[PDB]
């Protein structure tokens, strides 16, 4: 009976307009250098993945490698993410001897789950018999279009055919959509979607990679007191009910890890009990359907689905849990999936958001790094990243955001569309 | 590790110009009706699957679905294809019940190997302990577009940075590169090439589903001796080594399969010696580097790789096979599957094609229904299309193409790109 470990990872610098990273007119190297294309994001992560996990030298002992990614055949025009993947070890040296060659490798995809679903295939890999150490590796690069092209290709995260009329920003205006059924039947209040991203502002304050890691924000400015923070929304019916600040950051970036069973760490000369591992006691995935959306706004059935599946597959409740990441691909977002994933009963994450208790020093802290929000959001990176930043606080490593009490037990909530693919892991310190 | 079986599966006839269930102008329905969109054909991928595989009102039982797709975020705008298929049951039946719902779903895509990615995915679920009865189906929609766009949105299984540049039709003529190469070296022929399709068209004659079932041609007229088979590239290096004949059909259509361990064949009620029933001895998938070709264009290392790993891993030789299913996405790239898959010698392609070796009666048929040149190519379903394909002639289900002698052992062969994805399985009959 075969348990999986993370071994290690690696994130890179979350990057687009508003971080000093990003290069463009403004920059002082616009003109001397450019912004990481797909395939050197995909390089870096690779190999710093590799780099962090010990396996430098020594790559062929990984069996196999996923790729998790959204929009890279439309951004990037590239889709066959993983003879790139496969390429990436030595990416940009001509013949150079390549370890990696001839691996099985593939590209998953299932929106902002696409680096859930990664961890997921790579999981299986490793408790069938083809795998015992595994690569999963999530990327995505979004800055090569303007605001409202993108708009339309992130699109491909709803039902296109039935809700691309509703806004050229169709994915904002499904949480706008939520929000005003949310305001409708008092289940939380646009004063605390602004206290989500007031904390997610604050703790990318404190994490050199997060895309808005030099954006402060108060919380009078997230809750519209700023005459930047728009409406933006054209969309009539829904404009009212969501901000600028309410919103994930279109960033690029990428984020790995590896995953070994316990043959695997046997081959890299570790035990179990090694304390740089954190076991993942259980993952869940689970998908509704594209076309058609249940009626009441204020519950993400999917998310709620796949987190009570890990928990009890885990056999733990939501109260044990010490840290959390969740998918705040919106500020309305993150407030649904404080209740999703059992930390608030329903009705109730307002209370959380009130008190505090998912702040740093609060009791149940969700999104140390800043989230989605602040850290931000490369699509397919961002299922992988939630992963490594419940590792990275469990093993210490989070720095200015570190967690003052080393957390036990964590919890990931990754959703792709509008609840529609939802995978949720529960990990545990080692 | 536990067996694996195919229980049933579908396949959707392949639609697109040149084929009379296609809708254009000219067509008596134009104006009336309209081809099926993306939706409506995994809908019917989806439903026929379940029919075919005697799942009907008990679909509830399957514990996951993955769907192959490539290009469906460029042709159709639409990604997330996992909720896209657990809507797919009871498609248009707005508000029905829905045995799928909440179930594990993803998409996977590797180009053409998009559909055997797909198998090998839900192949690693059932030896996980995730999953004791899977689906697995691949759809494709490319008639929305031009040919030179749609040539453009195909290069994304190429490396499009560096090899879009070579032509419009980008993957075309990376085949033509190989047929230079391979004429300097005498590996074979363009005549060789040429009797590759004239093979593929008299199979495809004899197949309801073929997108070319409709088209005769003689073995001339795939040599060249037609004005209108052109050599249709604009790149003057290659041109004069690629016709209209030897390319594979742009398609639209559909193939899935259900996937069963022993627990999985035990709650449907099926022994594992039950003659309906197919086992895959052996899968596996080989990767190689999208950023850097070897010399030899004589050979597709990587297919070779596969075939070579599968056919170790079922303990058995080329020479057991009795039936093949290979990706010939060009009449060049049947000839290098002969090879790759070790039915000939390295160099000895020619010597199978020119003494009717794997012609319908030949000693080792291959695509015995028309293959992606006849039969036609809906990039995500091929690679699943080509397992049902072996099941069909091992059930005896082929009709005016079945063969006479019932195979023993199949192979497939389905590869992305060029040769930069392979997975190869190794069918025995039951
Ligand atoms: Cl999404
Ligand atoms: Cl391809």
């Amino acid at each position: 009976a075969s348990r999986v470990f993370i071994v290690g990872g690696h994130i890179t610098p979350f990057v687009g307009k508003g971080s000093p990273l990003f290069i463009d007119k403004k920059h002082p190297d616009f003109g001397k250098k450019k912004n990481m294309t797909l395939e050197e994001i995909l390089a870096t992560t690779v190999q710093g993945t590799m780099e962090h996990s010990g396996l430098s030298g020594r790559e062929g002992i990984v069996d196999q490698v996923v790729v998790g990614n959204f929009l890279g055949e439309l951004f990037s025009s590239q889709g066959h993410l993983g003879p790139a993947a496969i390429g990436s070890l030595t990416y940009g040296q001509a013949g150079s001897k390549n370890p990696l060659m001839y691996k099985p490798a593939m590209r998953v995809e299932g929106a902002a789950a696409s680096g859930g679903l990664a961890v997921i295939s790579a999981m299986n890999a490793l408790k069938s018999g083809s795998a015992d150490i595994t690569l999963a590796v999530g990327v995505e690069v979004q800055t090569t279009a303007s605001a409202r092209v993108g708009g339309d290709y992130l699109a491909r995260a709803a039902d296109y055919q039935r809700q691309r009329q509703l806004d050229d920003f169709t994915f904002p205006c499904l949480f706008a959509k939520r929000m005003k059924y949310i305001a409708e039947h008092n289940h939380f209040t646009m004063e605390d979607t602004a206290r989500v991203a007031a904390k997610a502002y604050a703790n990318g304050n404190k994490n050199p990679l997060a895309h808005m890691h030099t954006r402060k924000l108060t919380f009078e400015q997230c809750n519209g007191e700023d005459p930047s923070n728009v409406k933006f929304l054209g969309n009539e019916t829904y404009k009212e009910y969501l901000r600028m600040t309410d919103c994930s950051q279109v960033s690029d970036g990428g984020a790995g890890v590896v995953l070994a069973n316990e043959e695997g760490l046997r081959k890299m000369g570790l035990s179990p009990n090694d304390s740089r591992l954190v076991e993942i006691k259980s993952i869940a995935c689970a998908v509704s359907n594209l076309y058609e959306d249940p009626d009441d706004a204020c519950c993400m059935f999917t998310s709620r689905q796949a987190a009570q599946k890990a928990l009890s597959m885990a056999n733990i409740k939501p109260s044990d849990l010490n840290v959390a990441e969740v998918h705040d691909c919106f500020t309305i977002a993150e407030m649904l999936m404080y209740e999703a994933l059992g930390i608030a009963e329903y009705g109730h994450a307002k209370d959380l958001i009130r008190n505090g208790d998912t702040t740093l020093e609060g009791r149940i802290p969700v999104n140390t790094g800043g989230g989605l929000l602040s850290f931000g959001h490369p699509v397919g990176a961002t299922g992988i990243k939630q992963i490594m930043e419940v590792y990275r606080q469990m093993k210490g490593q989070c720095e200015a955001y570190q967690m003052k009490k080393i957390p036990a037990l964590g919890a990931t909530l990754n959703m792709g569309g509008d609840d529609k693919t939802a995978v949720s892991a529960v990990l545990q310190n080692i």
